[PDB]
């Protein structure tokens, strides 16, 4: 008998990831989990036919039901408008979704013990979370002004006085509200993983701009989170970007990195500040190149791990909201069986290339896209059997 | 006898690199080159005793004599202030020097055939270059933040909305860049590509900051088409622009052998500051003073510290010195020393950091590497042999 997963918003996408997405649902999710599924087709053809209305509806459904899992989508350009005869150059669905929900995007590289990283010392993964420009034609003043909405005196800052020749200039901003949300998402993400949190800035150069980030982070930590943080042996603390880069390379991993300023193993999750609404997806795109080969009837070897972890992160958050222990265990089992299958030597060509070097990869070093999905399916069914 | 190397500004540093620096001069430089040497002690204790005056004097010496070679130095923090009982937290000597000199910083990792790279496809080195002032402020509450340009001839006024704060306050910031500094960054990059016979790539994000980064691309190609394309085709190299997103992807898939102008083991990494005048250069290792190896040395333990990046700081400085003086003997020595350093490693003689790169630290044994003095002696023997056979 299957697990009652509850309410989940699902978004179908394009090209190669759309194929893999269906394989994930039919081979790894649906055989074990029943969902109250709010499905929205964000494939490029259906967004065009609905005048992108489906994208707004899917975002609204995430706001209402708190859990969304999204397949990679085509962001249109001139060639895409030509390829599909689009009515418009529709805005990227992720841009539309982020504006409606807000929050912070956190990305995490899944680590397999037999797949090399940048540094071998990285044993645990980490989670990293994250303008008006114009040309100055010639000599003149560039100023940035603040006009208070209550009529009090305007304030003018000289950006630069070009006395000989021109150049460029730009202005940037950040609302307090968005810094607060950034902090709230970062604290809640660190708690949800039991990991310490670091915020990096350059508040020594940008003493007012980056200083506002460092200040607001400490204020919200001290009042709302410091007591829950050591209640879980963790902490939060601010670094200058120079210190944190050095600390991260000498580190083993397992920390959240709020940064102010192989693709098949990159996850993304949009964490809203309320701690309730999350949207998970792969950090890569629709893999058009493999999709062309798939269209010509040729063999593909596309890495589905990042797409699988979109589902597992969403289902893990759903289970946390609903206190669904069976679903929470299932989400973990699906992640572990994914890592273990690769660590046992069964992987797609991209990962085999990371080990042997692309010029020396042979066909017997990897599985094609369909062979790998079947290997995961068989291993998943064995694992869940051994858990009863 | 010995080569007359001419005028060279030398800066001594701190901790383990200070030791390696003397070993390099004693065993590799002085036995073969006589120098009109302008030596400055940028050790932390001397910087404190002179109130950092030695750092400014060394920067001016590099301006005067056009060639500077610098050992790594301690940049003080709070614990350093207590360790040495410093009068104050002195600014990093590298920032001081960079501010007096200006220019473009080029970095390059030394490639050895038997030492793993991050990507196996990398078999030739690359050089990444960056050019060496914003007004940020607090937005106390709701209101309009605009940025405005008024040309000095008064014929117009352009106002751009940065953001209309409506429910609260926040922060805002204006930043600029001059054409002149973009031109310095272009000229240094084009000339560096010619000096090595490598193609040059510029990378920006002009898909988002289409005016800010677009002017970078514009100025590079104008300078290229009107001043450098003939020399690039004669050496059959080229220059192209790339969006940073695809340049990163292309770079991981490449073999190397190009200069990468960027808009945005450590013992094998060099850094060279090329000043706008095209004539003044300062070279140094891209790593620090290796404090923890120094602590091992202090307690009598054997150390195995990589001197390659420090050696190449000397060779780059000596090579540029020889180029300014048309000194064919000094130019031959500089290149010979670089060859000896790479050949020695490729022959299987290396310090522990490189052996760990190959085999992984848990599998390293003492017979897999040489200690700091053994490696320097091995380079000494091979340098003596190499020069004699000429
Ligand atoms: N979140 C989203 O919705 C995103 C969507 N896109 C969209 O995707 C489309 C194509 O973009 P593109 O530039 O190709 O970006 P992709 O992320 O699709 O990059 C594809 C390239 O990276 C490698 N790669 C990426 N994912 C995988 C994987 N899962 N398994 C194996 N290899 C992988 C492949 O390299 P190789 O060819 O060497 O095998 C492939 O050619 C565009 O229309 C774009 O709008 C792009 C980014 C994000
Ligand atoms: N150019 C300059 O003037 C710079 C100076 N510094 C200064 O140096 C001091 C210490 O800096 P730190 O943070 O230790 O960074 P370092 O670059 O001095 O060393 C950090 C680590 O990198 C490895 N390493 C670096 N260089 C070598 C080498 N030549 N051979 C073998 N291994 C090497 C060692 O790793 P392992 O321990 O694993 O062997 C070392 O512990 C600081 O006071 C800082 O101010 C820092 C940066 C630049
Ligand atoms: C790319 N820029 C130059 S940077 O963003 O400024 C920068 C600078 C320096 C270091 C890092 N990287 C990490 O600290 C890091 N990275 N990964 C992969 C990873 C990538 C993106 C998002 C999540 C994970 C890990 O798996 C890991 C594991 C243990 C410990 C650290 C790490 C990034
Ligand atoms: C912060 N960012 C992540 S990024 O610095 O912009 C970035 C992005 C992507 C790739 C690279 N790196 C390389 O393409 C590269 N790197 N090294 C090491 C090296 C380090 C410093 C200076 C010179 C060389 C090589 O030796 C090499 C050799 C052959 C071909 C390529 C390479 C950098």
């Amino acid at each position: 008998k299957k697990i009652s997963g509850g309410s989940v918003v699902e978004m179908q996408g394009d090209e190669m990831t759309r194929i893999i997405w269906e394989l994930i649902k039919e081979k790894l999710i649906f055989p074990y989990v029943e969902l109250d599924l709010h499905s929205y087709d964000l494939g490029i053809e259906n967004r065009d036919a609905t005048n992108d209305q489906v994208t707004k509806d899917a975002a609204e459904a995430i706001k209402k039901h708190n859990v969304g899992v999204k397949c990679a989508t085509i962001t249109p350009d001139e060639k895409r408008v030509e390829e599909f005869k689009l009515k418009q150059m529709w805005k990227s669905p992720n841009g539309t979704i982020r504006n409606i929900l807000g929050g912070t995007v956190f990305r995490e590289a899944i680590i397999c013990k037999n797949i090399p990283r940048l540094v071998s010392g990285w044993v645990k993964p980490i989670i990293i979370g994250h303008a008006t420009d114009f040309v100055v034609p010639g000599p003149g003043k560039v100023e940035i002004t603040y006009t208070p909405s209550d009529g009090t005196q305007k304030v003018t800052y000289l950006v630069h006085n070009f006395e000989e020749g021109g150049g460029v200039a730009m202005g940037m901003y950040n609302q307090d509200k968005s810094i607060e949300d950034f902090a709230h998402s970062s604290f809640q993400m660190a708690l949800s993983k039991g990991w310490p949190l670091y915020l990096s800035t350059k508040n020594t150069i940008l003493k007012k701009y980056d200083g506002r980030f460092k200040d607001i982070f400490q204020e919200i930590y001290d009042k709302q989170y410091k007591s829950q943080f050591e209640a879980q042996k963790i902490w939060y603390e601010h670094r200058l970007i120079d210190d944190m880069v050095a600390q991260a390379m000498k580190s083993e991993g397992g920390f959240i990195w709020a940064c102010k300023n192989s693709l098949g193993m990159m996850t993304s999750v949009l964490v809203c500040p309320d701690g309730k609404t999350v949207e998970a997806e792969a950090a890569h795109g629709t893999v058009t190149r493999h999709y062309r080969m798939y269209q010509k009837g040729q063999e593909t070897s596309t890495n589905p791990i990042a797409s699988i972890f979109a589902w597992t992160r969403g289902l893990a958050h759903r289970a946390k909201l609903d206190n669904n222990k069976e679903l929470a265990f299932f989400a973990n089992a699906l992640e572990e069986v994914s890592i273990e299958t690769i660590e046992a030597g069964f992987m797609t060509k991209d990962l085999a290339a990371c080990i042997k070097g692309l010029p020396n990869v042979q066909r017997s070093d990897y599985l094609n896209t369909f062979e790998f999905m079947d290997k995961l399916g068989e291993n998943l069914k064995i694992k869940l059997a051994q858990a009863k």
